Order: structure tokens, then C-alpha cells, then sequence
């Protein structure tokens, strides 16, 4: 049986300072200009000093994923920043080994209990993890009805990328066009890119049909979508919680707004 659980219900505390300076080099390495890496790392350092599971985070992915002229690749230090928070029981931090040690690496660790990597971040809630997982039971292992639940259970958390792999599951494979769109002003409304980006697409004049799922254009859809596209591509950080309440999607010209209820 499979319980879906919240994350936030497994964060460790997070230090006031740390907090401070962590929120500060995030901010700092945001925009897409020139940034002070070299400070952004140090301010990342003083925070990771004192416990910030989310500096520890950003900090390893810097470590291993470069970055030109700032800083500097080097792997074991992200993977002992990994260690830190995995020591912390952090959900994030048992994701970021298996990425970059392989899932099941994790049975032989003191701090999984036994599971896999991937499987002790999901039993916490972690909506990376979950995504994976569930990405892997329905397209590798053929459990629809469970895969369908790990992405529901990450999508349910707020996390985009969850809401737009069940809106690409359900374009491609069940071919039902109102639940994918449906799904994917959700994942626009956690901060998806890629779901503003394709949503956007949907309601274009260029668009070829069948990307567009069939829907009529609609000049008006099209650039509301693409600016909210914009905005995220600038702040990854932005939501937008009143997005599908107040913005109700068109119905499809034939589909309605279920495929399987075409005429609700």
C-alpha cells in the first residue's frame, strides 16, 4: 500500500541567520546578469556553518554543476553536503544521493533504514522523489494506478513538475486533452515553466493541431500564458494561487472538459 505523505511534516528547523543568509545568496544568484558567485558561495557556507538543509542543497549543486567563470566543479564536496543532510534526516537530501550515486545504493545505508534512496525521500513526502518514482511505475514498470498516485501525491504539494508530467501523461498516452490541460495551469500556477511555455503553445495561430491538442487559438490565451512564462523564467520562485480559480480553461471543441465526459 502506498500513503502519500507531506514533506513538510519531515523539514528539520531551519536557524533564523542561516535562514537570512541563505535567502540572501538566493536571491543574489537569481538574476540573469552577472552574479558575485565566489560571495554567493561563502554566503551559502556560512549557512550550511550553521545547519540550513536548503543551503546545503543549492551549495552542492553549485559544487558539482559549475557555473563558467564563478565557481568550479568539484563532486566530493557536493556529495559530503549530501551526507550532511541525509546525517539531518532531510527528504531532499536522500533525492540528491540517489541522483547522484543511484537509487539503489541507498539499501545498505545506515540513514534510508533499509530503503532506496528514492523510496526513503518519497516515504518522507520528498516530491522530487515521488515524481521519479511515479514516472517509473507507469511508463517502466506498467502500474498505472500507482505511478498516477506517487505524481498525484508530489502534484497535491504544489510541486510543478509533478502537475506537468501527469498533464503530459494524460496528452500522450490517454489522449484526454482537457484533464492535460488542466493539469497544466496547475503546474503553471506552482511555478511551471515548462507548462506556461506549453500552454501558451496550445492557444497559438502557429501551432501545428496536434501540439496544440486540437484547441481553437486564441490570440488573448496565448499571451497571457507566455507572459506568465516570462515571469517565471525570471523568478522560479513565483506562484500564482488564485491562477486556475479565476481563469477558468475554454472547453475543448470536442473533448469538452473531460474526454471521458465530454459533455459536462
Amino acid at each position: 500500500p502506498f500513503v502519500c505523505a507531506n514533506e513538510k511534516d519531515h523539514l528539520p528547523p531551519l536557524d533564523p541567520q542561516a535562514d537570512a543568509w541563505y535567502r540572501e545568496a538566493a536571491a543574489l544568484a537569481k538574476p540573469d546578469t552577472l552574479r558575485p558567485w565566489g560571495r554567493i558561495v561563502e554566503i551559502y557556507s556560512k549557512a550550511v556553518e550553521r545547519g540550513h538543509w536548503k543551503a546545503m542543497h543549492n551549495l552542492a549543486n553549485l559544487y558539482r554543476t559549475g557555473w563558467p567563470g564563478g565557481v568550479e566543479k568539484d563532486p566530493q564536496k557536493a556529495l559530503d553536503l549530501y551526507q550532511k543532510m541525509i546525517d539531518l534526516d532531510v527528504p531532499q537530501g536522500f533525492y540528491d544521493m540517489g541522483a547522484m550515486i543511484g537509487n539503489r545504493a541507498g539499501v545498505k545505508n545506515p540513514a534510508t533504514d533499509g530503503l532506496t534512496f528514492l523510496d526513503k525521500a518519497a516515504s518522507l513526502g520528498n516530491p522530487p522523489a515521488l515524481t521519479e518514482l511515479g514516472k517509473l511505475y507507469i511508463y517502466v514498470a506498467k502500474e498505472k494506478e500507482l505511478g498516477l498516485a506517487y505524481a498525484s501525491c508530489a502534484s497535491s504539494q504544489g510541486y510543478a513538475p509533478a502537475s506537468y508530467e501527469l498533464g503530459s501523461y494524460y496528452e500522450l498516452v490517454e489522449n484526454n486533452y482537457p484533464k492535460a490541460l488542466s493539469y497544466y495551469q496547475v503546474s503553471v500556477s506552482q511555478g511551471g515553466r515548462s507548462a506556461a511555455f506549453f500552454l501558451s503553445r496550445v492557444f497559438g495561430k502557429r501551432t501545428p493541431p496536434s501540439s496544440a491538442m486540437w484547441y481553437t487559438p486564441d490570440e488573448k490565451l496565448e499571451k497571457f500564458y507566455y507572459s506568465l512564462y516570462l515571469q517565471i523564467d525570471a523568478d522560479p520562485d513565483l506562484r500564482f494561487p488564485n491562477l486556475v480559480k479565476y481563469n477558468p480553461l475554454p472547453p475543448h471543441p470536442v473533448q469538452g472538459y473531460d474526454a471521458a465526459r465530454p459533455d459536462w
